[PDB]
RNA sequence: UAGCAUAAGAACUAUAUUCUUUGAAAUUAUAAAAGGAGCAGGUUAACAAGCAUGUGUUUCAUCGUCUCGUUGUAAAGCAGAUUU
C-alpha cells in the first residue's frame, strides 16, 4: 500500500518505539516455559507461521524483560516469568509510515478464466517441471506481463494454466522482452521463488545463454561487453542513454559474447552470456558495442537488421521478421540423478531454425560454456 | 556594629583557636586557500519519518509495455569491481 516511506534502521526503531499501537502480552505462570513461536501461534490463530517468523526475525515482534531494553528473540527461545511480549497491531501497520512484512496483510484479488485451447497451448509450451520449478519455452510474439492495452494475452494471464495439482499458481521468476523467445522460469512455491530469486540478480558467473543471429561480424570472436545505461522517461517511450563510464544514476550491463560461427562479414552467430540484467542489454550490446544488430531487431538496427544479404531466405521488405534472439540453456540449482545441475534448453524458433538450416549450421547442439 | 590598652618568679611542655582585610580582563593568538602519487577503509557501499515544485507520489528489484500493469519485498533489497 501507499504512504510507506523508505526508513533507515534508526528511523524504523524510532517509529516502532514512538508508536502507541502495541499489544503487550504478559507471560504468566501458564505460559512461562512455552516457546515464542508456540505462544504466538496460540495467541494469533489468524496469522500464518510465515508471518510469525518474519515478524519475529525482523524485530517487529519482541519482548520486554523489565530490563529497560527491548530484547529481540529467536523463534526457539523460551519465555520468562512476568515479562511482556510486544506485538504490533493492524493500526500499527496501517496508520503510520512503517511498511509491514509482505505477508501479514490480507490483500486479495479476483481470478480469470482460461480456454481449453489456451490451456493446451500452455501445456505444449511447458518444457521442464519438477516439484519446485517449471521452465517453459515462451514464444516470440507473446508478452510476459500485461501490456499497455489491457485486452492482450500474457504469460501472467496464462500462469494458472500450468498450476499442476497445486492450490496456488506458480510465479514468474524473471521476464523476457515481447520479441525474444526461449526459456522462462516459474517457481511453483513461494519459498522456491524466494530461493530462486537470487539467481536473476547481477552475478559474476553466467548461468544462461542467448543465441543470436547478428547482421555483420564483430572484429573479435570472443570478448566482454560493458555498458552503463541511464534509462529515463520520455514522451511515450523511454530513452536509454548508454555510456562507457559509470555514473551516479546509471546501471551497469555486462555480457560475454562468443562468436560461435560467422558466415562472413555479412552475418554471424553469437552467444551472449549476461552477468547483469537490464532492459534490452543483449540487443543494445549487439547493436552498438558489437556493431552487429540482431537479424530481427528494428528498434535499434532499424533498416539495418533486415539486410539484402539474406534476400534469398528472408524478404528484406518483410518488417515482421521475428527477432533472431533466443534464450537457451538456463542452469538451475537443482541437480539430477547424475549429480550435475539441470540445464534446461529450448528448441530454436521457426525463423532461427530456418536461418541455421539455410546456412548449413546445425541447430541442436549442446553449449559447453554453460555446465 | 558593642566588646580587645595595661599586668613579671618557677625554670625545655599538653587538639586548640576560620579576624589584619582581590567581587565584571566588554571574544578573533593560533599564517590563509584551492584540487598525479602515498597510506587506510570498504567492496555484504553510502543515503532513506523520502521525493518533486503547500502539492503530487510507496521503497528496492525481478531484462514487461506504449502512460498502463504482473510479481516479490519492506530487507534475505538497491552503486562500482569480482581479476591472479
Amino acid at each position: 500500500h501507499a504512504r510507506y516511506r523508505p526508513l533507515s534502521l534508526r528511523a524504523r526503531q524510532t517509529l516502532s518505539e514512538k508508536s502507541d499501537d502495541l499489544q503487550y502480552h504478559v507471560v504468566t505462570q501458564e505460559w512461562f516455559g512455552e516457546r515464542v513461536d508456540s505462544f504466538l501461534t496460540c495467541h494469533y490463530p489468524q496469522w500464518d507461521y510465515e508471518t510469525i517468523k518474519r515478524l519475529v526475525q525482523q524485530g517487529h515482534i519482541y519482548r520486554y524483560r523489565k530490563n529497560g531494553k527491548k530484547k529481540f528473540t529467536r523463534l526457539t527461545d523460551r519465555l520468562e516469568f512476568d515479562e511482556l511480549l510486544v506485538v504490533p497491531t493492524r493500526a500499527f501497520w496501517e496508520k503510520q509510515l512503517a511498511p509491514p512484512s509482505g505477508v501479514l496483510e490480507e490483500t486479495d484479488g479476483p481470478k480469470f478464466k482460461l480456454s481449453a485451447t489456451a490451456r493446451e497451448m500452455a501445456h505444449n509450451m511447458v518444457l521442464f517441471k519438477n516439484e519446485h520449478v517449471i521452465v517453459i519455452n515462451k514464444p516470440h510474439g507473446l508478452p510476459m506481463m500485461p501490456t499497455d492495452d489491457p485486452q492482450e494475452m500474457s504469460i501472467a494471464a496464462m500462469l494458472p494454466a500450468w498450476k499442476f495439482t497445486n492450490v496456488a499458481k506458480p510465479v514468474v521468476c524473471h521476464n523476457l522482452d515481447r520479441e525474444t523467445s526461449g526459456c522462462v522460469v516459474l517457481a511453483r512455491t513461494r519459498n522456491a521463488h524466494r530461493m530462486l530469486g537470487r539467481m536473476f540478480v547481477k552475478r559474476v558467473v553466467p548461468n544462461s545463454v542467448y543465441w543470436s543471429f547478428c547482421v555483420g561480424k564483430p572484429t573479435v570472436n570472443y570478448g566482454r561487453v560493458r555498458m552503463h545505461f541511464d534509462i529515463t522517461r520520455g514522451n511515450k517511450g523511454d530513452i536509454i542513454v548508454a555510456r562507457p563510464s559509470p555514473t551516479k544514476t546509471s546501471k551497469v550491463a555486462i555480457a560475454e559474447f562468443v562468436v560461435n560461427a560467422s558466415a562472413l562479414e555479412f552475418g554471424s552467430f553469437i552467444s551472449f552470456y549476461p552477468l547483469t540484467t537490464r532492459r534490452h542489454q543483449e540487443r543494445i550490446m549487439a547493436a552498438h558495442a558489437l556493431r552487429c544488430p540482431v537479424l530481427g531487431d528494428a528498434k535499434y538496427g532499424g533498416d539495418a537488421a533486415f539486410p539484402s544479404s539474406l534476400s534469398l531466405f528472408w524478404d528484406p521488405e518483410n518488417k515482421g521478421l521475428p527477432l533472431h534472439l533466443h534464450h537457451r540453456k538456463i542452469q538451475l540449482p537443482y541437480k539430477n540423478t547424475a549429480g550435475e545441475f539441470i540445464c534446461v534448453t529450448a528448441p530454436l524458433p521457426t525463423q532461427m531454425e530456418k536461418t541455421f538450416k539455410k546456412l548449413g549450421w546445425p541447430c541442436e547442439v549442446d553449449d559447453p560454456l554453460i555446465p
